[PDB]
């Protein structure tokens, strides 16, 4: 694995956490593309193995409590009856309100490691991984 | 397949991408700041290894109209061990440095300088000068 970066056990992935400070959080969005520019993405957790390895992270850095970005997010209309969508009249734009607010998933940094879902427009530190 | 980021002048047949930085007269800056600069968006002071490679700058400098003006590269000198000699010039074949000399030699002085014109001529010139500066990336890199 990269720079210091945690090195999994059984998976090529590498997690490097990212809390410089509050004032240097970004958003689930800006986390991302900060991941990617550096070769990777926001970290997957697919296993206890790498959930473990994280929370090592957060134990040698000492960012207990902290939360993070993780690469969670979630993500058209549909007729009541069950009949299928095979015609639409939708004015101009619509539909649009479906997509004010997105949800991203964040890992509570503590012993537990649990995820929680908020809008993807705060603020966090976060956790990216890159490939071996 | 490798491809040069956010506009950056691409190479079209090598891997190098450029970008100038002539953010004017009060943001110039010495080699080493601008050998730092380039490393931290996670590039380096441009190189030229070709003719293609110059071209590529040279059409970046003519987009801007940054015409006239004067670029650090990469070029450094970086003092070959091998360049003592006794005083007549005769190469030195017998050695005896004391433990860790030569090492006064290595001290880094002179840097190359692009000048922006259709010559695209290079000059050596102290380090600590104030240029504008060209940084290169590797394709398939992102700046940061
Ligand atoms: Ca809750
Ligand atoms: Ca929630
Ligand atoms: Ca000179």
């Amino acid at each position: 694995c990269p720079e210091d970066w945690g090195a999994s056990s059984r998976t090529s992935l590498c997690f490097k956490l990212y809390a410089k400070g509050k004032h240097e959080k970004k958003t689930w969005f800006e986390s991302r593309d900060f991941c990617r520019a550096l070769g990777g993405d926001l970290a997957s957790i697919n296993n206890k193995e790498e959930q473990q390895t994280i929370w090592r992270l957060i134990t040698a850095s000492g960012s207990y409590h902290k939360l993070f970005w993780l690469g969670l997010t979630y993500g058209g209309f549909t007729w009541s009856d069950g009949s299928p969508v095979s015609y639409e009249n939708w004015a101009y734009g619509e539909p649009n309100n479906y997509q004010n607010v997105e949800y991203c998933g964040e890992l509570k940094g503590d012993p537990t490691m649990s995820w929680n879902d908020i809008n993807c427009e705060h603020l966090n530190n976060w956790i990216c991984q890159i490939q071996k």
